[PDB]
């Protein structure tokens, strides 16, 4: 048993499909908006499901998509999370520009940075940080979810498979760039193969027009060739707050 995490499936009402594992929008006990993830039989393993669910049971933060419970005494198994009304951040940046101004781009960055500082403090590596893996709620708050993506990877990952806190740092820099470019694909004119070659040669993503020099300095610091020279999420958060105060 998963203790207080076990949800009675009778308390769920299904309303709309969100993506297809099948994810749906619904309500829990007719009061709370939820997303219901229906893991289809055959995918994953005995141990694989147990790990990932318990990962979500042990991590909790205002800027991380929150697990509400699990339905495991039946097939298919349900995962129930908080509902993020505005969907995927990547689509939001591309399709919902009428809902946010330039000043709010930095706020999106801060939201993600707070999530990552928390994960960092728990010694938990995300390993796939990108706009496509963040969600946006009804108030426009960005939250990290889902805790090969060549375009989000540092040279040591691409060359040596060296994952660390510092590869998450690199990816976060790329995410800032996604936000400030309003959802452009990083290295937009290159293939993954070309991106890898260019990164290793010291090529870096250009400053998006919407990013000030100070904002660019923040994302650029994430891309130091030397992993040990990249900041921590604690440092990035302080930097972001400093720029927020100076630019508003
Ligand atoms: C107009 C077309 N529209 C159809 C209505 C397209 C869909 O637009 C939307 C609209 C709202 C959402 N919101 C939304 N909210 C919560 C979750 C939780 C999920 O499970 C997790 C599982 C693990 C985890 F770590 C975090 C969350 C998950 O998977 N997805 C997707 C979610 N999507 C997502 C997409």
């Amino acid at each position: 048993g998963y203790g207080s995490w076990e949800i009675d499936p009778k308390d769920l009402t299904f309303l709309k499909e969100l993506g297809t594992g099948v994810v749906k929008y619904g309500k829990w006990r007719g009061q709370y908006d939820v997303a219901i993830k229906m893991i289809k039989e055959g995918s994953m393993s005995e141990d694989e499901f147990i790990e990932e669910a318990k990962v979500m049971m042990n991590l909790s933060h205002e800027k991380l998509v929150q697990l509400y419970g699990v339905c495991t005494k039946q097939r298919p198994i349900f995962i129930i999370t908080e509902y993020m009304a505005n969907g995927c951040l990547l689509n939001y940046l591309r399709e919902m520009r009428h809902r946010f101004q330039t000043q709010q781009l930095l706020e999106m960055c801060k939201d993600v940075c707070e999530a990552m500082e928390y994960l960092e403090s728990k010694q938990f590596l995300h390993r796939d940080l990108a706009a496509r893996n963040c969600l946006v709620n009804d108030q426009g708050v960005v939250k990290v979810s889902d805790f090969f993506p060549v375009r989000w990877s540092p040279p040591e990952v691409l060359m040596y498979s060296k994952f660390s806190s510092k590869s998450d740092i690199w990816a976060f820099g790329v995410l800032m760039w996604e936000i400030y470019s309003l959802g452009k694909m990083p290295y937009e004119r290159f293939t993954n193969s070309e991106t890898a070659e260019h990164i290793a040669q010291g090529l870096r993503l250009y400053r998006p027009h919407l990013a000030s020099e100070k904002v660019y300095t923040i994302m650029y610091s994430c891309w130091h060739e030397k992993a040990d020279e990249r900041p921590t999420f604690k440092i990035l958060l302080s930097n972001i707050l400093d720029v927020m105060d100076e630019e508003s």
